[PDB]
C-alpha cells in the first residue's frame, strides 16, 4: 500500500516537472499559461481531496515542533501575495488571461485548506495516496516558483514583495511525508554569552533592514561580511570550545532525526559555500571584496559543521562552573542562530553583496541556486535553534 | 553506523557536483583540467579503499542477476575508451596536459578494480563509509559525463566512439548500494508470438545498425518510427491480451523490489516522452515527423505502462490453452524488449530523428536530458527481460 502512493507521487512529479522544465528553457517561446494552468490543477485534487479527508474524518514521531510555526508563517506570507496578485489582476481583465486570476485564487483556496490541515492532528491506501499527490503538488509548485525566478532578468503598491512559494512548499512537504510515514502506525549565567548575542543580534538586525530588505555602496559590502564573519567566527570558537568542554569529562539511542536534518538541511549553505569558493578562487580578482567573499563562504562551512558537532553531542550525553558555561554557550549559539535565520528567510535571494557569484554564473544560474539551497538554511536556523532551546533546558 | 556512512557520501557528492557544474555552466572559461584533477583524485581514494577492502578480506537480497552482467559489459567499453584515450593522449605531450593522460589511467585502473571488487561476493562502519563514499565517487562520475556531453557544441582512429561513463557509473552505483545495505545483515507454443518477436528482432536490428550507430534521408527517418510504432504497439496489444487472460480466472509477500525496480526505471522513458510530446504539441510544424514524433512518444508511455502491469500480476501469481498462450505473451515481449534495449545502450543519444526535439530545447539541454534520462532505460528493459524469464518459467 505505501509503494502504490510513491509511485503515484514520483509519477505525478515527473510529469509537472516535464511541463515547468520544458516550457520556460525551450528555444521557442517561454510558456507560463500552460504552467500556471497544470499548478492551478493539481492544487485542484489536492485541496479537494483534503476537504474530502477533513469532513471524512471529523466525526473520528509528530516530527519537529517548528514545523507547524514555520508553515503557518510562510503559508501566511503565500496568503498576503495572493491578495495582491489578485487585486493587481483583476483591475485589468482585457489584457490579461482568467488564470492570471483563479491561479491565485485557487494558491489562496489552497494555502488556506492545507496550512489547516497540517496544522491539525480508515483506508489507509487512499490516505496515503492522498498525501503523496499533495507533496508532489507542493515539489512542484517549489520547482515553478524556483524556475520563475531563475528565468527572471498603482500596481498593488509595485509587487516589491516576492512570492514566498520556495518556502512556504518545503514546510508544506515536510509536514506532508512525515504525517504519511505516520499513516497506520503501530539562570545560571556569565552574564557574557547572552550579552554577546544580544548584541550581535541587535546589530545583525540593523544590517538586515539597512541592505538586505532590498545597487549599493561599498561600505555597505564591506559592513554585511563585516558583521557576518564577526558572527560566523564567533560561533565557530564557542561551539569549538562547548565541543572541548565535554572532551574534559549511550545506553540512549541515536537521535537520527535530529543528526540527520543538522546535517541534512546545512547542505545547502555548503552548496552556496563551495559555489562561492570557486567563484572567488577563479573570476574574482584578488580585491577586498573577493578576500571577504572567501572568508565568509569559509566561515559558513566552519560554523555549520562545528556548531552540528555541539548540539550532536550535547544531545546524546543528556565542576559549578561546568554546567553554567554550557547554558551560556547554548543560548549565545541561539540567539546567533536566530539573526542569520531572517538572511535567507526574509532577505533578497540574489543578494547585493553577491556581484562576483552573479557576475561568475550570471544571473539566471546563480538566482536558481540560491533560490534552491538558501531556502534550506532555513530548516537549519529552525532547528538548530529548537535543539539549542533543547540543549539549554538539560545541561 | 549507518548514518554516518551517507552523510559523508552525500557531503562528498555535494562537493564534486558543484564542483563539475560550477566549471562548466559559469560566464568566464570552461573549466575541465581541474575537474579532471577532482575525479582523478576521488577514483584514487575510492580505489585504495577497494584493494585494501579486497586484500583484507581475501583470508575471510543479492539485487538483480543482471546486474552484474550490464557491469561487467559497460565496464568493458569503459576500458576502450580509457586503452583510445591514452594512446591518442601520449601521442604528443608538448600542447596536452598530465592530467588529460593520467585521468584515463586512472580511471582503468578504478574500472578493473571495482569491476572485480563487485562481481565477487569485520568493522561495519569502515566498510558502510568505503562503499558510501564508492557510490559518491561513481555518481559524480556519472553527473560529469552528463555535463559533458551537454556541454558539447591517427587520432587513435577517431574517437567516434563516445564515453560509456553514464551507464557503468549507473550499474556500478546500484550495485554498491546494494551491496551497502546487506553490509551486517543479519515448449508449448503456438509458433506465432516467438516468430513474430525474432522477426521484430531483425528488422530492428537492421534499423539500428543502418541508421543508429552514428544527417539522414526522410525514408531513413519514416523507417525508424514505422519499427517502433509497430514494436511498441505490438506490446501494447500483447500484454493487454495477456493481462485480460488472468482476469477470466496472495498469501506470498509483494515483490517490492520488482514493482519499485519495474516503475522506478520506466521514469526515464516517461520524461523522455513527456519532453518529447510537449515539444511536438508547441514547435514541430503539423508535419509527417510531427505525427510520426507523438505517436512513438506516446506508444512508450502506453507500451511501458501497460507492460509492467502484465509482468507484476504474472509474477505475483506464480484450459489448456492458457499456459500456453502466456508462453508466447512472455517469449513475444521477451524479444521485444531485447531489441528495443540495444537503442538506449548503443545508439547515439541526441539521435538523428530527434530534430524536433533539438530544435524546440536546443541541443544542450536536449542532449542532457536524453544523457540522464535513456541510460534509465537500459534497466528497465535488462530488468523487463530478467522478469519475462522469470514468468516464462513458471506459466
Amino acid at each position: 500500500g505505501r509503494l502504490l502512493s510513491v509511485l503515484l507521487a514520483v509519477n505525478v512529479l515527473l510529469l509537472a516537472c516535464t511541463l515547468i522544465s520544458g516550457g520556460a528553457f525551450n528555444k521557442v517561446a517561454v510558456y507560463d499559461t500552460d504552467v500556471f494552468a497544470l499548478l492551478t490543477t493539481m492544487m485542484l485534487l489536492a485541496a479537494l481531496w483534503i476537504v474530502f479527508y477533513l469532513l471524512r474524518t471529523a466525526r473520528c514521531h509528530a516530527g519537529p515542533i517548528w514545523l507547524r510555526g514555520g508553515l503557518v508563517l510562510f503559508g501566511i506570507c503565500t496568503l498576503v501575495m495572493d491578495v495582491f496578485k489578485t487585486g493587481y489582476y483583476s483591475s485589468f481583465f482585457e489584457c490579461q488571461s482568467a488564470i492570471k486570476i483563479l491561479h491565485p485564487i485557487i494558491q489562496a483556496v489552497f494555502v488556506i485548506v492545507q496550512t489547516y490541515f497540517l496544522w491539525i492532528s480508515t483506508h489507509l491506501d487512499l490516505t496515503r495516496c492522498g498525501l503523496m499527490f499533495t507533496l508532489a503538488t507542493n515539489l512542484a509548485i517549489w520547482m515553478a516558483a524556483v524556475v520563475d525566478e531563475s528565468v527572471h532578468q498603482f500596481q498593488q503598491g509595485y509587487f516589491y514583495l516576492y512570492p514566498f512559494n520556495i518556502e512556504y512548499s518545503l514546510f508544506a512537504s515536510t509536514m506532508l511525508y512525515v504525517m504519511w510515514k505516520n499513516v497506520g502506525r503501530l539562570r545560571e549565567t556569565f552574564f557574557a554569552g547572552p550579552v554577546l548575542g544580544l548584541l550581535l543580534f541587535v546589530v545583525g538586525l540593523a544590517v538586515f533592514i539597512l541592505y538586505e530588505v532590498q545597487g549599493h555602496t561599498r561600505q555597505a559590502l564591506v559592513i554585511y561580511y563585516s558583521f557576518n564573519i564577526v558572527c560566523l567566527g564567533l560561533m565557530t570558537l564557542v561551539s569549538l570550545s562547548g565541543s572541548v568542554i565535554y572532551r574534559f569529562d549511550h545506553k540512549n539511542p541515536t537521535r537520527t532525526l535530529d543528526v540527520a536534518l543538522l546535517w541534512g538541511a546545512a547542505l545547502g549553505q555548503y552548496a552556496i559555500s563551495y559555489y562561492s569558493i570557486v567563484a572567488v578562487v577563479v573570476g574574482s580578482p584578488r580585491d577586498l571584496q573577493g578576500a571577504l567573499n572567501l572568508s565568509h563562504a569559509l566561515l559558513m562551512i566552519a560554523q555549520h559543521t562545528f556548531q552540528n558537532v555541539f548540539i550532536i553531542e550535547s544531545l546524546h550525553r543528556g565542576c559549578h562552573w561546568r554546567r553554567r558555561c554550557l547554558k551560556d554557550i547554548s543560548l549565545f549559539l541561539l540567539l546567533c542562530n536566530v539573526i542569520l535565520w531572517i538572511m535567507p528567510a526574509f532577505g533578497a535571494r540574489p543578494h547585493f553583496s553577491n556581484t562576483v557569484e552573479v557576475d561568475f554564473y550570471g544571473y539566471s544560474l546563480w538566482a536558481a541556486i540560491v533560490n534552491i539551497c538558501l531556502p534550506f538554511g532555513i530548516f537549519y536556523r529552525m532547528h538548530a535553534v529548537s535543539s539549542l532551546l533543547e540543549v539549554y533546558v538539560l545541561s
